[PDB]
């Protein structure tokens, strides 16, 4: 009945020594749990809660031993009363930092049970099979990352110079062939490009491919597979303004249009300086977003109990339209304190923002622990805040999120959303 109100961070859970998500059987959220090919459905979006439990967007759901000892693992209902049982609560163990393959610096930890000890793990030694808790071995396999894409760069549709025209999908369901067509008020037409090199559809969620392996064919939308064909560079060299080549990482040729008239199938071929062969990103220009905390309730003789919904206020509803263009918005930056947040901070709130818009779902929450994890016997409780404009309108967007901070102070939190409070207070922060 209670989502997690203290998230940590949101995205897919992969393994360090084979790079296969930690995926839950199906698509609903519950199940086993197991490796798997990462297919960018809701339930690889696995949240790391700052109250111990894993959790997913697909469902409410937790990460569970069945059992004792070395028992497997599943998505199962999360036990929250009386409280969350130290046997679906977990924490990070050791570390390993490396860079992958798109050149980003990601961070794997063990994942450690709190009731057993015992590490999560993947069978055998390869990092592929069935997921469940073994003993701490130091092995690669007992050791998980939250992927990151590194910075969201740009977003938008992307409009060749030669005809005016869009970077389309056929269809509208972001799947399949990709061509140039009349731009259309579509999310199919709506593309994400990162530091790791995706291009990434948000129908779909899928990324801008070439066929086969080598980086030199027709071009579409396929299952992100992190291979160097999916990579696209942006060198400034090729820029002329804000119209820009795309150039394949695996076979250094350009996204380009059939012919010389920008017009027709999309492909790759041999870069030639052509008019056809540049785009421009096209989107509205929305202010930095900026993070805030509003008191909820205090209790300075015990817990805090309030109703939490979802909610945002605009100049007009929140269309598919502009609940993307926030969503990229959100991704590219957010001010808190003045300051800029991590990557995984803002990659996990621009998530939570997509994941906000079909309902949603007013909460009973009741503030437990402090957010540093000590139990709580008086303070307040904070709801998050996240403000921006729309810069040719004027128009300010206010979201609060389902996203609290159960702090000792009547000062707000001085830590970001997807952080961690450090002491009961809140003034300081890890897990940044
Ligand atoms: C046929 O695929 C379905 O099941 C597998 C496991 O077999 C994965 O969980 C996948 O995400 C889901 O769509
Ligand atoms: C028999 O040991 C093997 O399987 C267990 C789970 O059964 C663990 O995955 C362990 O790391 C692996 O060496
Ligand atoms: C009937 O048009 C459909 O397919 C074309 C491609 O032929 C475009 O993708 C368009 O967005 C879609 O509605
Ligand atoms: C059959 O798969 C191959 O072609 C598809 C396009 O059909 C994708 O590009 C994929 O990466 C490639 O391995
Ligand atoms: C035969 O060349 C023509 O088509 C190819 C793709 O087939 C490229 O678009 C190239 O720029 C164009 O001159
Ligand atoms: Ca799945
Ligand atoms: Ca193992
Ligand atoms: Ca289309
Ligand atoms: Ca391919
Ligand atoms: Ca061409
Ligand atoms: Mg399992
Ligand atoms: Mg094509």
């Amino acid at each position: 009945q209670v989502l997690c109100t203290n998230p940590l961070d949101i995205g897919e859970l992969r393994s360090f020594k084979s790079k296969q998500c930690v995926d839950i059987v199906g698509n609903q959220g519950s199940g086993n749990i197991a490796t798997y090919d990462c297919d960018g459905l809701s339930d690889q979006q696995i949240i790391i809660c700052g109250d111990g439990t894993i959790r997913n967007e697909a469902r409410n759901y937790c990460f569970t031993p069945d059992g004792s000892g070395n028992a497997n693992v599943m998505s199962s209902p999360c036990t929250l009363y009386p409280e969350i049982p130290s046997s679906q609560r977990w924490r990070q163990g050791r570390r390993k930092t490396f860079t992958d393959n798109g050149g980003i610096e990601q961070v794997a930890t063990e994942i450690i049970n709190l009731a057993s000890g015992k590490c999560l793990d993947i069978e055998g030694s390869d990092g592929t099979g069935d997921i469940g808790v073994y003993d701490c071995q130091n092995l690669d396999d007992q050791y998980f990352y939250v992927r990151s894409r590194g910075p969201e760069l740009f977003y938008g549709r992307l409009r060749n110079e030669k005809s005016d025209l869009c970077l389309d999908v056929e269809g509208s369901d972001g799947k399949g062939n990709v061509l140039m067509y009349s731009c259309e008020d579509n999310l199919d037409q709506w593309f994400r490009y990162y530091e790791n090199g995706e291009i990434v559809n948000a129908k779909s969620g899928m990324c801008l491919d070439v066929e086969g392996s080598d980086g030199s064919g027709n071009v579409g939308i396929y299952r992100c597979d992190d291979l160097r064909d999916q990579m696209w560079s942006r060198p400034n060299a090729y820029c002329n303004g804000d119209y820009c080549s795309f150039l394949n990482k695996e076979s250094n040729k350009c996204l380009d249009v059939s012919g010389d008239q920008g017009t027709g199938d999309v492909g790759t071929w041999q870069c030639d300086g052509l008019p056809d062969q540049r785009f421009k990103w096209v989107f509205d220009d929305w202010e930095v977003p900026t993070a805030t905390w509003n008191m909820v309730g205090c209790d300075q003789n015990g817990k805090v109990s309030q109703q939490i919904s979802n909610t945002i206020s605009f100049s007009s509803t929140v269309t598919a339209g502009v609940a993307v263009e926030v969503s990229s918005t959100i991704e590219k930056g957010v001010i808190f304190a003045k300051a800029t947040v991590s990557v995984k901070v803002t990659a996990s709130l621009s998530k939570a923002w997509t994941n906000s818009q079909s309902g949603t779902t007013a909460i009973t929450y009741t503030c437990d622990n402090y957010d540093s994890d000590e139990e709580f016997t008086r303070g307040c409780m904070w709801q998050l805040a996240i403000e921006t404009t729309e810069v040719k309108s004027g128009d300010l967007l206010v979201w609060n999120p389902q996203i609290v901070k159960c702090t000792r102070s009547n000062t707000a939190p001085g830590c970001a959303p997807f952080t961690k409070c450090a002491n009961e207070d809140c003034t300081f922060c890890t897990d940044i």
